[PDB]
């Protein structure tokens, strides 16, 4: 099949009005904005006449629950939200007489706990909302632990029958209209009678696997029947209607699996329509994330374009008016109601997902938001609206949907004079709306017709989106109607004279950032591209295949010109008949003259001024940015990545780029002189970013770059060199040497290569360090080696995390990319009393993965790089199977056959010993462990020595500050997946046997590539190591006055205890911490060489461990207590591991010989820094204490209790 | 307002834990509570699940949750100040067991 | 003011945390210095009092 020819096809061929809806998508607010405030105007008679109305109708809602709860009992916030939550737990209890005999003669006794494997405080954010009308992301249990002892203990049974009963409503009356749609339908008759009407909304939401889209269906068909039949023929305007979310009928429902869609959810839909049809109800779509906004259009045209629904105008459909594409959607419906002579409903609402719209526009670095960025632009937009609603009256049927009573009095004025059923209605929410409209229903007020938006379902059911429903935001008309600080002329103030009057009409929100101008003045965000936009895939379609028509090469770019050497083609992962292009392979010669032309270049480079460097830098991030699309194409092909994995790498490089430019001009002066010539020596799972990023760091420090790409990626490389030569990084500064092993470890022993910067396995990274420690500098040094290896990565997960949310960072962190990121999850681990649940729906969510050539959009998993890998990854499995351990896998079509693809894969394994290798694959292995063994369960994961990714999914702020104080891995990340870090926001890097550190793309990476460290951005802290502070009293009263002095003046220079919050997108907070690193080797040669040594460990919080053949033990005499317990003395090295680095006095021979002792040490490689005796004399910096702490990056995701605070 | 040491017993006076020392069953005061646990009691309470010593282990976690350790409060005040409430450690407890199971309970106490 | 202060902090505390099960000691003797002869006076007096105890 020819490459990208069915990459992205639209549904259908795109008419001139849905093309101007997807010209909308993300159109600058200050263009949105004019054209609404015009279609808004109203005259000033009708104005005025709004205003009187609105005033009235606030007149009564302010002259007319929990609150006397905690007032009756004199409850504090946390009391009140504790006591909530211990009502939710006595309503699982299913008994009525049970539960008031546990109440009466155990709970109100105290010791609440012993009664009741799941925290009581799981829903408590949602309970706080209620209660305080504040939203927290996660849940103080132990506070609220505290509290509901001391309320129990205070007030006793009486306070909590009350909170019960209060619970019992709520819950069962007022969050829902039932609990069941017929205990709903018959609790709906008394404002029937009243003259509302009803549409049920069965809070089916986010189907996760097959199975549950089809419990979804048969709960919508059978509420169907009930509401039908209670219907009896009323219609679809007097009588009630079912509103249903696509999402809940199809696990997969998205742009990307369109075809899926068409195929599988409309037959759905159409079944359901048809049952609506025949009892003449409504059936109204609910409208979702703006990316499925026109998707969504594709079912709406079909379903009215099917004979087979004709007759029946009981079809709705929702429109947001704080999307940018609303009046262009509703010119799209209002013609498809022509065409199809079908009345469509038009549910007009404001919108749900506003906080969810702006966090990930600026995730994906897209041009704008999709949505509005002010609340009033939102209000003129949804009168501009109505307005173009009430001029169609005649062909769709308007709903508006508002509690705002401001909103409602100029519809109501605007609809003008004329009146009849079905004309149009107003709608609101259950238990919330009907103050407002017993103000508007019935000959006696405004009579017009009211539909009442009717929850129903379990509290399990409720509880899973209510945070969204309630979000009472500050902006919001209901909390504003019941705030005492707004006056009723604030509430009628006319939004679109407001608007029209401002200085720039439509401006962006001041506080609210454009993706691109992320991180201000700092550095451009890298820009992505959308991928539900129909002018983007179409765009995108013809450059990947022009990029497959372009003859891409690479060749030894040497100093003096390209070289000869032995040619290949490079073939794509996922189809080896298709040849992506030829590489010409380096000569060990040629690599060994290569290393000594760039040390003859090195002053020239390190003589262009740091500025100019970061300069070349930033060009070479445009060229990029504007090659993105060509890019893509040769990324998919060569390294088998999905089009959506493919941006996220070029947007890294591109980051690199820009990140290390930055810090460069924050940075660099004369001082800090190269190192001279690095070899850099990049992986083939990003082989455009990774290896950017390290040749990029290494230039602009004033570095020579010999890059050496992975054997399996060179075409990327290649195009990469070619970009940052074009940008103006010189040949001689910059010289690609594709090759094998041969190459690279011909470039590590050059005696001129004066670094090595390595991303790749942990076994080649031994085999370099093993080289390296060979060689000294010309200063008689080691050379530095950065070596970023794999993880064992971990998630935990408890009893109160969210099952859909779980799994699909589960199955991104595990399988995206087939599993080949450094970051990915390798080992689950679940509580026991949600293991088999969560198992459950991760195996049928594993199922709706398509594994394929990944030059089509739909396919979510890719091939594995080679054979090689593949047979290895396939061992592996076959090893488990015949372990009889159970192995869940995906089906692979035939087309897999011409490519080396591995099946996602979940394993279930006892412990996590079982676990012996890393599996560099889509290979999940799941293990299941009891809450008390958490803390046993963080020792199991700490002790495979290995310490990249790790998260943790929990709402519990215990359980937080537990797992995460006492995980040591560099990258953590709480409620959300553990792939993808980005540049500057989660620097990237881990400890143990996952690197040396530093961390990519953080402030210490450059530091490391010049021969004298500078002082980092907010590289500082003002706190000090108590053991430090005591071994310099230790050494004072010894007599050890300048080496005292010396050690005061470490404790107060070292960053240890740093703690920053990173800018980074809405509705995530990212954090960077400086650690102790661990136990430091100490390898001395004289009694002051040891104090400095000792000194700069202590200052950074480390233990040591001392050489004992070093004779120095009688220079520690009657060491303080405290710092005793840091020091411990070793004869036998490899014994007292494992160490965190290493500090070696010594000439240059013995400065050698120890690090070969050193390389020779079993697991981590050691980060060692070495001296004379006389340069600690000399140089207070003769050691450097950047690289005696560890970096720390934790991502939390502060929106996933449902909102952002 | 009071100290440790030779300056005298606590708890302060006119703070929250006062008046539970002139009850026989101390209440919980208001606002006190931590997220914290003590890492080396949780090395107790995994050592004493080694033992099968269940009933301690189970103690000794309870202990490190409902520990107030680690509490660090802004007390309300005037402008132009900051007043800040926290709970540390106390030092070194003298234990004075009978028993075994008496000796593990007292440890995780002073450990939590 | 720091009589005033300790009755009124004293009171706050009790309404906040007393119940039932937290039973008085019994008589307590309050022992007070010359230096703050109202205020550290009323201030034991107040805790036992309000704590449900008889005070020497
Ligand atoms: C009967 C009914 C059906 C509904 N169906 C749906 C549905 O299918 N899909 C859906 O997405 N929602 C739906 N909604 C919710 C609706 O979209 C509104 O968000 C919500 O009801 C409040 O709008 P308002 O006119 O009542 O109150 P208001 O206080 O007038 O409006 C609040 C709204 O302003 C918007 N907003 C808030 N802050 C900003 C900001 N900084 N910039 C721009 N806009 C902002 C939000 O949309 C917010 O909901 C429905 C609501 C009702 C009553």
């Amino acid at each position: 099949p020819a490459p990208f020819a069915d990459f992205a096809p639209p549904v259908r061929p795109q008419s001139t009005l849905r093309r101007a809806i997807t010209a909308a998508y993300r159109r600058p607010e200050t263009e949105c904005l004019p054209p609404l405030v015009e279609a808004a105007t109203q005259s000033k008679e009708i104005r005025d006449a709004a205003a009187s109305t609105a005033r009235k109708l606030i007149e009564a809602l302010r002259g007319k629950g929990v609150e006397g709860l905690v007032q009756e009992y004199s409850l504090s916030s946390q009391e009140g939200v504790a006591l909530m939550c211990l009502a939710e737990a006595l309503l699982r209890i299913p008994d009525t007489a049970t539960r008031d005999a546990l109440i009466r003669d155990k709970i109100a006794d105290g010791n609440w706990k012993s009664h009741l494997s799941r925290s009581l405080f799981v829903n408590a954010a949602t309970w706080g909302l209620v209660v305080t009308g504040k939203l927290t992301s996660t849940v103080n249990d132990r506070s609220l632990a505290a509290a509901l002892t001391r309320l129990i203990s205070r007030c006793g049974e009486p306070v909590i029958r009350r909170g019960v009963d209060m619970a019992m409503r709520m819950m069962g009356e007022q969050f829902v209209t039932g609990e069941t749609i017929r205990e709903a339908l018959k609790r709906s008759k008394e404002l029937e009678e009243k003259g509302f009407s009803y549409s049920y909304d069965m809070l089916g939401e986010a189907a996760t696997t097959a199975a549950d889209a089809e419990r979804y269906y048969r709960d919508y068909e059978s509420a169907i029947h009930a509401i039908g039949k209670a219907s009896a023929g009323r219609g679809i305007y007097e009588g009630p209607g079912i509103s249903i979310k696509l999402s809940a009928l199809h696990p997969r429902y998205s742009r990307a699996q369109a075809a899926r869609v068409m195929g599988e959810l409309l037959p759905r839909v159409k079944a359901l329509a048809l049952l609506a049809k025949n009892y003449d109800i409504g059936l109204n779509i609910d409208a979702e994330e703006a990316d499925r906004l026109e998707l969504s259009l594709d079912l709406l045209e079909v379903l009215c374009l099917d004979g087979d629904l004709s007759g029946w105008n009981g079809m709705g459909f929702v429109v947001q008016a704080y999307g940018k594409r609303c009046p262009f959607v509703l010119d799209f419906i209002i013609d498809l109601a022509r065409r199809s002579g079908r009345r469509i409903m038009v549910r007009l609402v404001k919108g749900a997902y506003w906080d969810a719209e702006i966090k990930r526009a600026q995730l994906d670095g897209l041009a704008d938001f999709p949505v509005f960025t002010r609340k009033i632009h939102t209000d003129v937009s949804y009168i501009a609206c109505a307005a173009k609603l009430l001029a169609a009256t005649d062909v769709v049927f308007p709903q508006f949907a508002t509690h705002n009573a401001q909103t409602l009095a100029a519809i109501y004025h605007m609809a003008g004079k004329d009146f009849h059923v079905g004309k149009y209605e107003f709608q609101c929410l259950h238990g919330m709306g009907e103050p407002l409209y017993e103000e508007v229903v019935g000959r006696g007020k405004l009579d017009r017709p009211c539909r009442i938006y009717a929850p129903v379902g379990t509290h399990e059911t409720l509880l899973a989106y209510l945070v969204r429903r309630l979000l009472g935001a500050n902006s919001s008309f209901v909390h504003r109607i019941n705030d005492p600080k707004v006056s009723i002329d604030e509430l009628i103030a006319d939004p679109v004279e407001v608007v029209r009057a401002m200085p720039v009409v439509g401006a962006k929100h001041d506080r609210i950032a454009l993706p691109a101008e992320l991180f201000g003045d700092a550095r451009t965000n890298s820009a992505g591209l959308d991928l539900s936009n129909e002018e983007t895939l179409a765009s995108l379609t013809e450059a990947l295949r022009e990029s497959a028509a372009m003859k891409w090469t690479a060749l030894p770019q040497l100093a003096t010109g390209p070289a000869a050497g032995e040619t290949r083609t490079v073939l794509n992962p996922g189809d080896h008949r298709d040849v992506v292009g030829s590489v010409t392979e380096t000569s060990e010669e040629d690599a060994r003259r290569a290393v000594r032309l760039a040390a003859d270049a090195a002053p020239d480079w390190a003589a262009v001024p740091p500025s100019e460097r970061a300069a070349c830098l930033d060009r070479a991030a445009e060229l990029m940015q504007a090659r993105m699309p060509t890019l893509l194409g040769l990324i998919i092909r060569e390294a088998g990545k999905s089009a959506l994995n493919a941006i996220a790498e070029v947007r890294e490089a591109i980051d690199f780029l820009r990140y290390y430019a930055e810090q460069t001009r924050r940075t660099l002066g004369p001082g800090h002189g190269p190192l001279g010539p690095i070899v850099c020596i990049s992986p083939w799972n990003f082989p455009l970013a990774i290896f950017t990023g390290q040749i990029a760091a290494a230039l602009v420090a004033g570095n020579p770059v010999l890059a050496k790409p992975a054997e399996e990626t060179p075409l990327i490389a290649a195009e990469g060199v070619r970009i940052l030569r074009e940008a103006g990084i010189p040949a001689s500064a910059l010289q690609l040497l594709p090759g094998d092993g041969r190459v690279g470890a011909a470039l590590v022993a050059a005696a001129e290569t004066a670094g090595v910067m390595f991303t790749g396995s942990t076994e080649v990274a031994r085999l370099i360090q093993a080289q390296l420690a060979d060689r000294l500098s010309p200063a008689g040094r080691p050379i530095p080696l950065i070596a970023e290896t794999g993880g064992q990565n971990a998630m935990i997960v408890d009893s109160s995390a969210l099952a859909e949310q779980v799994v699909g960072d589960v199955i991104t962190s595990a399988f995206d990319s087939a599993g080949q990121r450094c970051s990915a999850l390798r080992v689950l681990c679940l509580q026991e009393d949600v293991a088999d649940r969560i198992l459950t729906m991760l195996k049928g969510a594993l199922h709706e993965l398509h594994i394929g050539r990944t030059d089509r959009l739909s396919v979510d998993v890719g091939p594995v790089i080679t054979s090689e890998a593949k047979d290895n990854i396939e061992k592996h499995i076959e090893r488990m199977r015949g372990l009889g351990r159970k192995v869940e896998q995906i089906g692979l079509a035939s087309e897999t056959g011409v490519g080396t693809f591995v099946p996602p894969t979940i394993i279930e394994l006892e412990k996590l010993s079982d676990l012996q290798r890393e599996v560099f694959g889509p290979v999940l292995h799941v293990i299941r462990y009891r809450r008390d063994d958490l803390d046993r369960l963080v020792d199991d994961v700490n002790a495979t020595g290995y310490g990249l990714t790790f998260g943790l999914h929990t709402r519990l702020d215990e359980t937080i500050a537990h797992v995460t104080s006492r995980i040591k891995a560099g990258n953590l990340y709480i409620n959300r997946n553990i792939i993808g870090a980005v540049v500057g926001v989660q620097p990237f890097g881990g400890r143990g046997l996952s690197g040396t550190g530093p961390k990519a793309g953080g402030p210490l990476y450059l530091g490391r590539l010049v021969t004298t460290a500078p002082v980092p951005p907010q590289h500082s802290s003002v706190h000090t190591d108590p053991v430090l502070l005591d071994f310099a009293k230790w050494l004072d009263g010894k007599g050890a006055r300048a080496e005292a002095e010396a050690a005061r003046n470490a404790g107060s220079s070292s960053a240890l205890g740093l703690d920053l919050e990173l800018p980074g997108p809405v509705g995530e907070r990212n954090l960077y911490t400086l650690h102790a690193r661990g136990r430091i080797l100490l390898v001395p040669a004289t009694e002051s060489g040891l104090y400095h040594q000792l000194a700069a460990a202590l200052a950074t919080g480390n233990s040591v461990a001392i050489d004992a053949a070093s004779g120095l033990q009688a220079s520690l005499k009657n060491l303080p207590q405290t710092v005793g317990l840091r020091v411990s003395w070793s004869k036998d090295w490899a014994a007292d591991g494992p160490f965190a680095g290493a500090l070696v006095e010594g000439d240059a021979e013995r400065i050698r010989a120890v690090n070969k002792a050193i390389a020779a040490l079993p697991g981590p490689l050691l980060l060692v820094q070495a001296a004379s005796s006389g340069e600690i004399a000399r140089n207070p910096d003769a050691y450097c204490l950047n690289w005696l702490v560890e970096e720390v990056s934790a991502s939390i995701n502060t929106a996933a209790a449902g909102g952002n605070a």
